[PDB]
């Protein structure tokens, strides 16, 4: 039996580790963040929004249960394979690029962590500046950073919430940011 039940498992993981990404692309697809909260419409900008949503998933994954530690190795490894072919999108191949994947990783981890102990200290002021250093360096004031910042706390919140084991069995949801206000 433990042979059929391992290949029962295995093939139901493939399809939920599917699901759950895409619920990752379509939230951070929404269309509020590129035209009201003026977020870049551009190759960076979308990684942005990817990266912030990826985030958010490993986040809550994080800790002692190995079926959601397994999900976010999963999770982690479809999104650096994305972002591995965005850069090469771009003409960004190994070409002159030496360790592009370690540097990617380090821009991935080094970046979100500001947004990781703003969360954990609930600190909205310093989760907005993490924000505007990453999206919109471009302006001293962001206008629309602070309601970035709610969706984001409130999407941390909504995940939370989730129990490990639906979370686990692929029922991740982020809130609708069409109902931030
Ligand atoms: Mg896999
Ligand atoms: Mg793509």
């Amino acid at each position: 039996m433990i042979l059929q039940l391992f290949r029962r498992k295995s093939k139901a993981n493939e399809a939920i580790v599917l699901r759950v990404y895409e619920v990752i692309v379509a939230a951070a697809r929404q269309k509020r963040f590129y035209a009201q909260f003026q977020v870049p419409d551009t190759p960076l900008g979308r990684y942005e929004m990817l990266s912030l949503h990826i985030f958010l998933a490993l986040h809550r994954m994080k800790g002692e249960n190995p079926a959601l530690n397994a999900l976010a190795q999963e999770i982690a490894d479809e999104f650096f394979k994305d972002v591995d072919h965005s850069l090469r999108e771009l003409g960004i191949g190994d070409q002159g690029v030496p360790k592009r994947m370690k540097k990617l990783a380090r821009m991935f981890y080094g970046r979100v962590g500001a947004y990781g102990a703003a969360l954990d200290a609930n600190d909205a002021q310093a989760l907005a500046a993490a924000l505007t250093r990453n999206i919109r360096p471009d302006l001293e004031f962001w206008p629309h950073a602070c309601y970035l910042g709610a969706y984001v706390l409130q999407c941390r919140d909504c995940l939370r919430e989730i129990s490990d084991e639906a979370l686990a069995a692929g029922d991740i949801s982020y809130m609708d940011v069409d109902q931030v206000d």
